[PDB]
DNA sequence: GTCAGCGCATGG
DNA sequence: CCATGAGCTGAC
């Protein structure tokens, strides 16, 4: 993550809805606001949540009382995606994982919040001919807010990996907020080089197969793009192998393939899959958030996740935006 | 609960 | 034509 100097958002409070690893408190709590309620279900992301922030969050918000909730000024929710990405069945408000923006609704008709931010994948905007982003903007413009969205390539703020979502920023209409803007973006000078562990490290993480091709040779200038060197079996999701002199491919939660979860990379000669430590560097997390015990839970929570810099950019202009008030 | 072979929509 | 994806499904 990045270090804001000009704590905009200093005494005001948020919650963190399908709080996961607890990603949208660390970009918030970095420019000044305050956490006072947060929600999450499975087990095991309890424990990393309370490891590192020392609370444990409630559980399953369908069937929570919209009016036990503490009074807040920001709402934060990435909610489900299996139901929209472009990887699964596309199924859409069909699938029971694809009713839950509904009860963010639900919530915000009553504690009528200042400000709402919402993040999906960018197949969200596509998903149903266009229908689908269609019904959140109505519901929102309904409940007397206004609208503002966009599709952010994470390549374009620092982090390299090619990992694309769709933003969602809603003001309350009474606030009259006409000068809110996306961050522009910048050169990125960081390659997936420069996060791996020393080779000491990560020798249990490496994979000789013998059916492996060559398709490309490796580069010998750096770029920001996904080069793909070669590939096993037949190159589906988990047998791609890519260079460590571009960036890196999206991470995922219930993938398979050898490499599962985070693809294949050639380092010094081998081919290995990514340490978890390495995921948490790819996804903008500091060295000193302690990570879940069990491997296996790890690489799920890290592929679920937020990329920190994205998200403290777009605070630090939600922020400006609200504290311009002239006479 | 963990692992790995897979098969298709989307966007050029 | 060619490359990708906060996935699915069945095995133990
Ligand atoms: N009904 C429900 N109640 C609470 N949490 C739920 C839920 N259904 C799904 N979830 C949780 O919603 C999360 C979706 S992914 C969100 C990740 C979070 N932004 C982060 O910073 O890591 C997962 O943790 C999932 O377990």
């Amino acid at each position: 993550m990045i270090e804001i100097k000009d704590k905009q958002l200093t005494g005001l409070r948020f919650i963190d809805l399908f709080a996961g690893l607890g990603g949208f408190r660390l970009a918030l709590e970095s420019c000044g606001a305050e956490c006072v309620y947060s929600n999450e279900w499975d087990k095991y992301a309890q424990e990393v949540y309370e490891m590192n922030f020392g609370e444990k969050p409630e559980g399953d918000i369908t069937q929570v009382n919209e009016k036990t909730i503490p009074d807040h000024d920001i709402l934060c929710a990435g909610f489900p995606c299996q139901a929209f990405s472009i990887s699964g069945k596309q199924k859409g408000f069909e699938d029971s994982r694809g009713t839950l923006f509904f009860d963010i609704a639900r919530i915000v008709r009553e504690k009528k919040p200042k400000v709402v931010f919402m993040e999906n994948v960018k197949n969200f905007a596509s998903h149903d001919n266009g229908n689908t982003l269609e019904v959140v903007k109505n519901t929102m413009n309904e409940l007397d807010y206004s609208f503002h969205a966009k599709v952010l390539n994470a390549l374009d703020y620092g982090i390299p990996q090619k990992r694309e979502r769709i933003y969602m920023i809603c003001f309350r209409n009474d606030l009259n907020i006409q000068n809110f803007q996306f961050p522009k973006p910048f050169e990125l000078n960081t390659f997936v080089k420069d996060l791996l562990l020393p080779d000491s490290e990560v020798e249990h993480l490496v994979i000789d197969r013998k059916d492996l091709v060559m398709t490309n040779q490796e580069i010998e200038q750096t770029t920001p793009k996904t080069v793909r060197l070669g590939i096993v079996g037949k190159g589906g999701q988990g047998e791609r192998i890519y260079s460590t002199r571009g960036i890196a491919i999206t991470l995922s939660a219930y993938g398979g393939g050898i490499f599962a979860k985070t693809g294949g990379y050639l380092v010094n000669g081998k081919t290995r899959k990514l340490h978890p430590r390495e995921c948490a560097r790819v996804m903008g997390y500091p060295d000193s958030y302690k990570v879940h015990p069990s491997t296996s839970q790890a690489y799920k929570q890290f592929g679920n996740s937020v990329v920190i810099n994205v998200l403290q950019y777009i605070a630090y202009n939600i922020g400006s935006s609200l504290n311009f008030k002239p006479y």
